[PDB]
């Protein structure tokens, strides 16, 4: 009955993963599994919430199998997830009313556009810290209530429940007894007032979304409940940590103080800076969101979202069929002999921060007869490094402070050439985490703190390990020219706004 | 809780699988997973027994996840397995002393040859119904005790245990509380007397194998014990059915009466005929083994083993890299345009029944400038149909009876073209099971009968499923020419016995 381990579940965009950690933060067992991605229409991205649940069941079992640990030895469970993605389900049957709409989907953009034409931009920003876009949960719920036959009526009759992925997983783990979400995930819905810390009745009324659908909002570190005995191999394990994946990574990077910033390279790339208990500054071209709430306090953050990063490589593999495997991209890019003047702006679903141009589409520039597959792949990889600079330069201007160090993590961070390029273009040190899955580590820490597995933040910091440090080694003239080309490439991309009439 | 399902675990040569069945015998959930194959020296084949256990834990979990059924709803578990494969482990640590030696391995052939030169053939055949060969467990255990430093002494002191895969799995499921095996698996060890129904001391003494290593032998349908709640996802479930995979298939085909025969096409192909409560003395060139023990009686069988069947296709994929995937073989074979005079005799590790020539190796004949990849693949696939005829003709000769019908199952039986060819060459009806995994079905039936899930054999017959029937449609002339060529090819293969030095 000795509880010597904590489990973290990371439900991502294209795969789910579960990891069991010991008191020292060491990985004892891990498992990962992909699940189906659906693209019913150009720009639309959907997931089957039941398939997501099955992938989570699979990796939880997989982690126990690799570790050889008994479920009764788990002290607590932490859950982290792809944010914004929306699920609406029937409370009695627990069956989703349709596929979940992924954060990547643009299917609800017409609703978002209408909200802007009505002049609600400043209003929404004041309350939520966000920009009006189909990226967030709000318009996705509206889309579901508009397009799923009889859904609005069911919702008005209090038969339907809304939830981002964290809420959906806890509902499953507690078999319908707990319907909750944490501050971080709630702030990404565009339905939550991040200053008053409550669901915004004004926005809810505006979008005709009943309150009966909404989960209780709680902190990121506390016992929300426990797994049903039959939901965790006979044990009732405490579910005590919850956070959106990018915020969990911030916590896992131990970015607990104002100014601390990180970038996670995954399906998309997300730069997040801790701004403390007071979001006292300008957040122009960025997002003001809740980093995490612990010990009765709420810590805000500034964020810059780059929608397409790893998915650009997936496109080279599945769309153009240019590369056989995603990891192969690194091999090909390292062999590029071009002048490095080719630019790929993979804005498949619009440009993210600091642009926020939903009308822009993917583009390529500087192509010559000598451009090779290697050059094309290299340009595609470099795009995330360039836009990360666009975001960091914006943060520096908004915060007014200086950023001498960037902590990084995520799958793509494994590419040494790319991380070196990132440091080179930014002209600041880039410190990679000892273990790329800092997202899961962050969730584990939140749960661990809630159940006393770890006594306080200081004990966490004592587990810190030093990861590979990448220092700039590129002249000012070169990096200036490289970045200038990128700026002009994005500008040209933004001029192409063809709309068939 | 209410028990409305039965689970079957089939631990095969290259993969493991778990299937959950309902009262009507319908599949509610299934899962399969491959595990590592090790080839240390040419002719040697080994498995890591812990990796096999992990593959089983994986598919058990996968079957529950796909089915949506809870372990508390399982009435009983049936276990079936690759036969002969040997594991020797430390009773205390539970750790295997080395990799398990697979039935395919020839590493113990020097030990088997030495037994023949010493003239023990008649003695062994009379006691076990088998032939002296590295195929069976006996020489594998001796190999382990000869080559694993300190193993013999630990065995003499009773610290080591021996077990075929079924025994190892039950040992793992009961966390070392039960060390048992069934009649069918014990009969394949070449250490068990199938007439007296007990381990044979004379053979044990001959091979210097301590009786302290041996498991208790029980029937194929009875509760051997219950799972430990932490070894079967939270529940203590009866383990009530156990049988070698080929015998489990025989039971699943419902070949309960004397004369009923079947062939299972998988990694290898095995023809098994039920001989009733009487072991057939006229078994020249074949094997007399135990089919299964149930209702207080023991039913024997006559067997013909074709070692290389599906593994020949695996060879075309991984060895010659002639085909991209195993299923691609059928598509290629269907396109062959040659006159079908190319013969492939895939005796990689020697010829099985009715030849039993351990010195023969793989060979090909009838090649011409016009022979294509398609022709080569078709010839490879046809080899199993030809040797199956060699086996069936031997059974007819030994039993002195006709065989009008042959029931077939197995993953490879899915090839309509191959099954029709089988029927054409044999000139008899070939009835394929509606459910190719009759092996798992047989295991589920044995376990079901043991826990009263099904009351009797007549109830099993009631849920019988009708499969595709294949009738001969090839003229005697073509039929005889095709087969005559095969006989001449095998004869030529047996003349090549080159031994360096």
């Amino acid at each position: 009955a000795e509880k010597n381990y904590v489990m973290a579940i990371d439900q991502g965009t294209t795969s789910s993963r579960a990891i069991i950690f010991d008191r020292n933060g060491k990985k004892i067992g891990s498992s990962q599994k992909e699940f189906p991605q659906y693209f019913p229409k150009s720009g639309w991205v959907e997931h089957n919430a039941n398939e997501i649940w099955n992938s989570v069941q699979s990796v939880i079992a997989g982690a126990f199998i690799e570790s050889g640990i008994r479920p009764e030895a788990i002290a607590g469970i932490g859950i982290t997830n792809q944010r914004e993605t929306t699920v609406v389900w029937d409370k009695t049957t627990g069956q989703p009313i349709a596929n979940a709409i992924v954060w990547q989907s643009r299917q609800s953009s017409p609703i978002a556009d209408q909200l802007k034409v009505d002049g609600h931009t400043e209003m929404i920003h004041e309350k939520t810290g966000l920009v009006i876009d189909a990226y967030f949960s709000a318009t996705k719920v509206r889309w579901l209530l508009d397009n799923i036959e009889g859904a609005q009526e069911k919702a008005d009759n209090g038969e339907l429940l809304f939830g981002t992925i964290d809420s959906w997983l806890v509902w499953k783990l507690t078999d319908g007894q707990v319907h909750v979400t944490d501050y971080s995930n709630a702030s990404r819905t565009m339905l939550y007032n991040i200053h008053k810390l409550e669901w915004d009745q004004e926005i809810l009324d505006l979008l005709n979304i009943p309150s009966s659908m909404l989960p209780e909002v709680k902190s990121n570190s506390e016992v929300y409940g426990h797994t049903r005995s039959y939901r965790f191999y006979g044990s009732e394990v405490p579910i005590a940590g919850m956070a959106g994946d990018q915020q969990a990574a911030l916590f896992g990077q131990m970015a607990f103080e104002k100014g601390m910033i990180k970038n996670t390279y995954g399906t998309g790339a997300f730069i997040v800076m801790n701004t403390g208990e007071e979001p006292q500054l300008s957040d122009n071209d960025l997002l003001t969101t809740i980093g995490y709430g612990i010990n009765g306090k709420v810590y805000y953050a500034l964020e810059g979202s780059i929608f397409v990063a790893g998915s650009a490589i997936q496109w080279l593999r599945d769309g153009l069929r240019m590369i056989e495997t995603s990891p192969q991209s690194e091999e090909l890019a390292a062999k590029a002999k071009g002048d490095n003047e080719v630019y790929v702006v993979p804005a498949f679903t619009g440009l993210g921060a600091p642009y926020w141009d939903s009308e822009a589409r993917g583009a390529v520039f500087g192509l010559t007869r000598g451009t090779t597959k290697e050059d094309f792949v290299r340009a595609t990889l470099q795009a995330v490094a360039y836009q990360s600079k666009d975001v960091i330069d914006t943060m520096k201007k908004d915060s007014g402070i200086d950023i001498p160090l960037l902590k990084v993590d995520g799958g793509a961070a494994k590419n040494d050439l790319l991380m070196q390029f990132q440091a080179d273009i930014l002209d600041i040190d880039v410190q990679r985490a000892a273990n790329l899955e800092t997202t899961a580590l962050g969730a584990a820490y939140l749960a661990g703190l809630a159940v006393g597995f770890w006594k306080d933040l200081d004990e966490l910091k004592s587990m810190a390990e030093e990861g590979q440090m990448f220092t700039p080694e590129m002249p000012a003239e070169e990096r200036d020219n490289l970045y200038e080309g990128w700026k002009q490439a994005v500008a040209a991309t933004q001029t192409f706004k063809f709309k068939a009439k």
